[PDB]
DNA sequence: GCTAAACGTCGTGAGACAGTTACG
DNA sequence: CGTAACTGTCTCACGACGTTTAGC
């Protein structure tokens, strides 16, 4: 559970503000409770000639990893608990994004809770709803109110 | 001369790096000494419902304007004075522009005396090539190549 | 049964100049 | 005349997703 330095973070919300995105998603899964499970996702993307600036992040944030995919790559970070450390960091320096990640952190806090009560987690899905909203969201097709199907 | 906040120039060289244009022009012109205006340009593109981001740049750098353009919005800043002098500020905290922001206070700084030769005129075209092949160029007409047909 | 590294992609939201003009 | 503003717009470069495989 590491402390990043002041200065890194002003730029990094900068660029997260400017290439990044803060997301949340309801993957509809088989094999879970409530047949979906509860992804979050931090994550940076830049031409992959310049993956170096990425591979760089994963070295500085000191988790995560960066893919590949076509001319484009990007460094992801979904480890719950090393997410919420870094968030929880980077969230007072953001601009454009700040809802969506104190909308992530409460969502991770509101985790476990979200296992029992079959309604706590439709609440927790709503969560991700606003995310979605807030974002420059189009091809979302998992929302909370699918999850309404959670019926029978 | 204005002095800018180091938090706010360490913020801001992150969301240039990330929606932000460092760009360098070779404008034809018949009415310059060297047929060419030599143009400079600092830019951030951001949905135009987001504009609220460009327009408090305006009022945080001093200088600059907005411009609509559809669906997103730019901010522009073009002067020469306020451009190097803003320049000269942030770009000790670029990571991935730092390159084109310091070629573009190096030709600004070389323009009177290419203003007096056609062939420094030359040279300081040749450092807007640099430029160019520094950013993801791809619809560049007039190059410092271009410019040497003037060579009559 | 839930986290999570992989893997695949719709529709832009950007980056990046082209071209022409009004004026200081 | 010479430097910036006004105006255009191509070609993506990202954003905000969906789905499969790994594995304890
Ligand atoms: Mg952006
Ligand atoms: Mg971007
Ligand atoms: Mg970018």
């Amino acid at each position: 559970n590491t402390k990043y330095n002041k200065e890194f973070l002003l730029y990094l919300a900068g660029f997260v503000d400017g290439d990044g995105s803060i997301i949340a998603q309801i993957k509809p899964n088989q094999s879970c409770k409530f047949k979906h499970q509860l992804s979050l996702t931090f994550q940076v993307t830049e031409k992959t000639q310049r993956r170096w600036f990425l591979d760089k992040l994963v070295d500085e944030i000191g988790v995560g990893y960066v893919r590949d995919r076509g001319s484009v790559s990007d460094y992801i970070l979904s480890e719950i608990k090393p997410l919420h450390n870094f968030l929880t960091q980077l969230q007072p320096f953001l601009k454009l994004k700040q809802k969506q990640a104190n909308l992530v952190l409460k969502i991770i806090e509101q985790l476990p809770s979200a296992k029992e009560s079959p309604d706590k987690f439709l609440e927790v899905c709503t969560w991700v709803d606003q995310i979605a909203a807030l974002n420059d969201s189009k091809t979302r097709k998992t929302t909370s109110e699918t999850v309404r199907a959670v019926l029978d």
